[PDB]
């Protein structure tokens, strides 16, 4: 994997407020976007939801992902550039109450 694929990563990461590295058809990412948008009420424009299935870059991008941050599955969830984990990372923040001061600067 390329160091130019893997800034590319970074930089979308930075300059969104949540990054959601998704495939259309996992039940994982269904269950974490609907956390995210119809749950929690975060706007969609301060999320960006790549879909990797859909995209040329799809492989790269999720073996960036790996160097980066370790995890191999989608979802690939940063929240203000921090990295979160997968759909049981974000439902478990919600259980020990920790992720609604996460969202404060972004919502
Ligand atoms: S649905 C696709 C697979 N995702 C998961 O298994 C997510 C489970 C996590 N525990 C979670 O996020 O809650 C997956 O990523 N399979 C491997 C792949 O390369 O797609």
């Amino acid at each position: 994997v390329s160091q130019e694929t893997i800034k590319h990563v970074k930089d979308l990461i930075a300059e969104n407020e949540i990054f959601v590295a998704s495939k259309t058809y996992c039940p994982y990412c269904h269950a974490a976007l609907n956390t995210l948008f119809e749950k929690l009420k975060v706007p969609r424009s301060k999320v960006l939801v790549l879909q990797l299935n859909d995209m040329k870059e799809g492989a790269d991008i999720q073996a960036a992902l790996y160097e980066i941050n370790g995890q191999r599955t989608v979802p690939n969830i940063y929240i203000n550039g921090k990295h979160i984990g997968g759909n049981d990372d974000l439902q478990e923040l919600r259980e020990t109450g920790e992720l609604e001061e996460l969202l404060e600067p972004i919502l």
